[PDB]
C-alpha cells in the first residue's frame, strides 16, 4: 500500500517540484496551498491523471493566529482522510519579505506571517503529525544563508533560525517514536520571474558551483534522499543544497 | 552625563545582577519587571540610595500580542522619560517551560515562549534604534541552543530566533553605531522550583568546577560587551557555560 | 564506460562498505590499504568475481612524511593506470587513539599519524585528484569521512579532534576552490558506527544507549548510503556540505 | 605578579597583546623567530616601565622533530624568569596561499602552516599544563574560518585544527582549573575595510588585545571553550 505525504506550499516552485518527485517515487500527496488554488488544482489533476486517487488539495492560511493550531491539525487530518496514513510531512510554505528595524502591514501582522509560516506552523504541523502516529519522517525547508542574513530581513531570518531549532528539537523528541526530522537548506534557487535578469545574474555569479541558481528539482532530490530508506539513520541533519554559496566570504 | 540602560526582567536573578553591575559601572537603569513588583521596587530603592535619581522601574508583560509593540515602545520611552537617553538595552526577560510535541493553550505557550524570548527583543530593538558614544544591545541567549532539552521545542525555537535577531540586528544597525551581541549561559542560577538532587545532577555535568555560573559571572560578560573594550565586536555570542556545551552525551 | 573511484582504508569496516556500495552502483574501485593486505585482496577478488577487472588494490602508508605527497600522487595514478580515469575520491582512512595533554610512540609520530591520515593525506590526495583531471557526462566529486561529534570531543583525543576539524576546513576550502573545475567536495559525518574491534561489549553498549534513533550504532552500509547519495546525480548542486549520519547523537546534551 | 607567554610577540597583534598584558600587571615572555631586534626593543620598553618584567625567547615554531623541545623551552623560559606561568597566548601564525591546482615544497608549507598555526599551540598547551590562581590559554583563531579565502586550504585547515584544540583542551584541562578560549580577528586594503559593518575599517591590534585581556581576567572566570569574534561584523556579511 502506497505511502502518503503532505507538502505545504506545494502549488508552485519548490514545493511543486517536491510534490511531483514524491509522487514519482510512489507517494500519494496532499498539496497544501494558501492563495494559489488554480495551480494547486492543476497539479492535483496532472498527478491523478498519472495515477488515479493519488493527489488531493488542502487550503489553509499558515499565518499565526488563534485558529492556526486547528488549521494545522486539519492539514494532517486531510492526509489520513484521503489516504488512511501520513508518512511524510514537508514544511515548505514560507513568507519572505523585508522588515527593516529602522524607518501597509502592521509589524504584528508581519510577525504572524513570517514567524507563523516559517516556524509556528511547522511546529504545529509537527505536533499534529506525531500525535496521529515504516519510514516516518519530516523534512523542513531551511536556508543555507541563515547565518549570513540579508540586510533588513530580521523577522524572516528569526523564523528560519527558529526552524533550525525545531528541526533539532523535534529530531531528538520524536526519535523514540521512529520519526526522523531533517532539513534541506537551499542557497539560491528559483529566483522571481519579475526580477530583472541583470539582478538575477548578480546572484548567479556568486555561486561557486556553475554560477547558476539551483533548480527546484535539485532541491527536491535532497528531500527524496532524506525521506528514503537510504537515510534511515539520519535525523537532526540539515543538508545544504547551495552550490557552495554559504562558503563565500563578502 | 551618565549613560542609561534598560534591562528586561531585572527584578530577580540574572537580570538583577546585570542591573546592579551596570549601575556600579556608572549607568542609570530602567528595571523592567512583569510580576515581581516588590523585588523591582526594592532594587530601585537600593540603587537610588547609592546615587539618587539613577533607577526607575517599568512594568510590562512581554507576551506576544497586538499591543506588544506599544509595550516595547513604552519600555524604551520610560528610559528617555527618566534619563533623557538610552544607551544600552539588555534583553534578559524569558519564559522557560516544557511544550511536549506528543501528549495554557498552545497559542498562549507560543505567545509567551516566542514573545518573551524573541518577538519582544525584536520590538525593543526596533524601538531602541528608532528612538536614537557607545550604543549597544546585549541579548541573553542559551549556550545549549544546539543541544536542546527534551520537550522544550518552543523555548528552543525562541532562543534560536534570538541568535538570528542578534546577527541580523548587528548587520542592520552597524551603520547607526549600535553594536548587538549576546551572552549565552549554560547552567547559571537553577530554577527556584528545582529539587536539590536535580540541581546537583546539572552541577556535576559542568567541566569547569562542577558548578553553575553565578548571576554575577553572567553579568561580567554583559559588562564587557557594553564597554569600550568591545567597540569592534558586533554579532558575537559569548558562551559563559564552564565548558558545558562541549560535553558529549 | 564505467566510472572509477579511489576509497582509502577500504579493506575493512566502513571503507569496505563504501567500496562495495560504489561497486554495486557500477563503479570500478581502487581498494587502498595500509596493513590489511589479506582483507584488501579478499575484497578485490570478491568484486572481480562479480565483474571482471573492476577492482584493484593499492598499498600506501598515509602517515605524514616527506614522501607522503608522492604516495598520494601514486594512489591517484593507480586509478588512472587500472581504469583510465578517476571520477570519485573517498577519504576514509583514519588513525584514531588518545593523545592526553597531561601525562610508545613519540608525540611527533602521533602528529604524523593522526594529522597525516585524517587531514594531510586527504589534502594531498585532493591536490593529486584535481591535478590529474587537468562535458555532458562528467560527475567528479570527493567525499571526506568526517566526525559528527567534532564539536563535542572525546576526553584526551586532542590530535585526533584537530585532524577531523582540519578535514572540515579542507572540505569547505576544496569545495570553494574546485567548484570552477566541476569537482564537488562534501563530507559524511558518522556519530557511532562500527565500534572499534578492541572494545568490549559493555563499553559498546554504553555508546549504543546514547543514540536517540534506535539506541544502536549505524551500520557500515548506512554510512555508505550517504556517500552514494553525495557522488550521485541527485547531489549535483551540493558542494561543501557535511551530512551527519548519527541517529541524533550530536544533538544530545551532557 | 602573574606571568604570560605570548608567541609571535615582536610585532602587530602579538606586540599589542604583550603590551596590554604588561600594562595589566603581567610579566611577559616575548617569543620571536626572526624578529630579534623588534622583540628586544619591546622588552626594553616594558622593562623601562617596570624592571625585570619582560624577557625574550627565540624559537622556530615550524613543525619538526625538535618542535616539542622548542615549545617546552618557551614554557620553561617563563618559569625560569618569573617562577610561574599563568597565561599562554598562542598568537604566532604563518599565512600564505597553497593552491590545490598549480618555491617551498608542499611538505614545508605543511610544516609551517599546520605546525605554527596548530601543532605548536598543541605542544605549548601540553607543556603549559604539564608544568602546573587564574590559569588560562588564549588561541588566536580566525573569524572567517568557515568562509575561507580562495586557495588558502592549508592555512584554513590549521585554523580549523586550532578551533578543535581550543575546545578539546578546554574540556581536558577544566579539571586542572585551566581555561582555554579563542579570539578570532576578522581583518586587523580599502576594499576589505569597506565590507566591514562596524565603521568600514579594520580592527586595531589593541581591539584584539582588549578581548584577550577580558578572557584572561577574573571577569571571565566561568568562560572556557569560547571563541570571541572581534571582526566588526564581517563574518555575518553574505557574498
Ligand atoms: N527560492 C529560494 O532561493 C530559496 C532560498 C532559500 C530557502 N528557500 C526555502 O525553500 C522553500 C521553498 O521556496 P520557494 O522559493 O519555492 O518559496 P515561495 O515561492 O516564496 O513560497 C512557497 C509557498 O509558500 C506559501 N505561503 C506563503 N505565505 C503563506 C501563508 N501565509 N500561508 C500559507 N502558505 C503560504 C505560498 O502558497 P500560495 O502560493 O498557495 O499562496 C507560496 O507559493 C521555502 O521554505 C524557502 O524559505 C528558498
Ligand atoms: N538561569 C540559567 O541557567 C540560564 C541558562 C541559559 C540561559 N539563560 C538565560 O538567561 C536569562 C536570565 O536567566 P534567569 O534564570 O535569570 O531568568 P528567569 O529567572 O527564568 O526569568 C527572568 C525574568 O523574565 C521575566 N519574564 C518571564 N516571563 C515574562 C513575561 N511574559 N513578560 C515579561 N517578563 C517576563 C520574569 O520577570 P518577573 O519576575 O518580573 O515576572 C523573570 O523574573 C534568560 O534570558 C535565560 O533564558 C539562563
Ligand atoms: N567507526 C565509527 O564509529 C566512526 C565514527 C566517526 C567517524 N568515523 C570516520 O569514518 C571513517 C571510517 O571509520 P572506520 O571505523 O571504518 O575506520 P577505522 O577502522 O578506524 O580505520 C579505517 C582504515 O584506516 C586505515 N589507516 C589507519 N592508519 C593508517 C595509515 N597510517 N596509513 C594508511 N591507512 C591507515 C586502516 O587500513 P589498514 O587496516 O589497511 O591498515 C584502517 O582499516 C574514518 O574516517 C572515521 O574517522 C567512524
Ligand atoms: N592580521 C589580521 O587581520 C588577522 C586576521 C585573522 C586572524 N589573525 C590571527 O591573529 C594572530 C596574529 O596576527 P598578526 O597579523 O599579528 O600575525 P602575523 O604578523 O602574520 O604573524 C605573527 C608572528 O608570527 C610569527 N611566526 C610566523 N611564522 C613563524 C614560525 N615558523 N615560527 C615562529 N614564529 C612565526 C612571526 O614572528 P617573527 O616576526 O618573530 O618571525 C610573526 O611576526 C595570528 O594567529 C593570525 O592568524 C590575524
Ligand atoms: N529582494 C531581495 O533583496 C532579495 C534578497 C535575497 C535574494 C536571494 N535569496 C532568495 O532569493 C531567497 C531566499 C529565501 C527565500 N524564502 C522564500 N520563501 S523565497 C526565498 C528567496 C534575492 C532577492
Ligand atoms: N526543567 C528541566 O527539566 C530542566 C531543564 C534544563 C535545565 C538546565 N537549564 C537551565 O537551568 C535553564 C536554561 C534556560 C533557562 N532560561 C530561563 N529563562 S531559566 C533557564 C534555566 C534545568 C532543568
Ligand atoms: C579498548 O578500548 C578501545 O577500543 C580504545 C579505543 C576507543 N576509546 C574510546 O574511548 C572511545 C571513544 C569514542 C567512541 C565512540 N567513537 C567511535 O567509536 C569512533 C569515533 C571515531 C573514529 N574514527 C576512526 N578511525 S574509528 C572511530 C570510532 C568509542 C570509544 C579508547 C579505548
Amino acid at each position: 500500500e502506497a505511502p502518503a505525504a503532505v507538502v505545504t506550499g506545494a502549488a508552485k516552485r519548490i514545493g511543486r517540484a517536491i510534490a511531483v518527485k514524491l509522487h514519482q517515487t510512489g507517494y500519494r500527496v496532499v498539496i497544501h496551498y494558501h492563495n494559489s488554488a488554480e495551480a494547486a488544482v492543476s497539479l492535483a489533476d496532472e498527478l491523478n491523471k498519472e495515477r488515479s486517487n493519488t493527489a488531493v488539495v488542502c487550503q489553509a492560511d499558515l499565518t499565526n493566529s488563534n485558529v492556526l493550531p486547528a488549521s494545522c491539525e486539519e492539514i494532517i487530518n486531510s492526509c489520513f482522510r484521503a489516504f488512511g496514513r501520513c508518512d511524510v510531512l514537508v514544511n515548505n510554505a514560507s513568507a519572505f519579505y523585508p522588515t527593516p528595524l529602522v524607518q501597509g502591514k502592521t509589524v504584528e501582522t508581519q510577525v504572524a506571517e513570517l514567524i507563523g509560516t516559517n516556524a509556528i506552523a511547522p511546529f504545529l504541523l509537527t505536533m499534529s503529525f506525531a500525535q496521529r502516529q515504516s519510514n516516518l519522517s519530516i523534512v523542513n525547508l531551511c536556508d543555507a544563508m541563515v547565518d549570513q542574513p540579508c540586510m533588513a530581513f530580521s523577522l524572516y531570518n528569526m523564523g528560519k533560525h527558529a526552524l533550525v531549532g525545531l528541526t533539532q528539537s523535534a529530531a531528538l523528541e520524536l526519535a523514540p517514536y521512529g520519526i526522523r526530522v531533517n532539513g534541506v537548506a537551499p542557497g539560491v534557487s528559483l529566483l522571481p520571474v519579475a526580477m530583472g535578469e541583470e539582478e538575477k545574474d548578480k546572484w548567479r555569479r556568486k555561486v561557486p558551483l556553475g554560477r547558476r541558481e539551483a533548480s527546484a528539482e535539485q532541491i527536491a532530490d535532497a528531500v527524496i534522499f532524506l525521506v528514503s530508506g537510504s537515510a534511515q539513520y539520519i535525523t537532526g541533519s540539515i543538508i545544504k543544497v547551495d552550490g557552495g554559496l554559504s562558503l563565500v566570504h563578502a
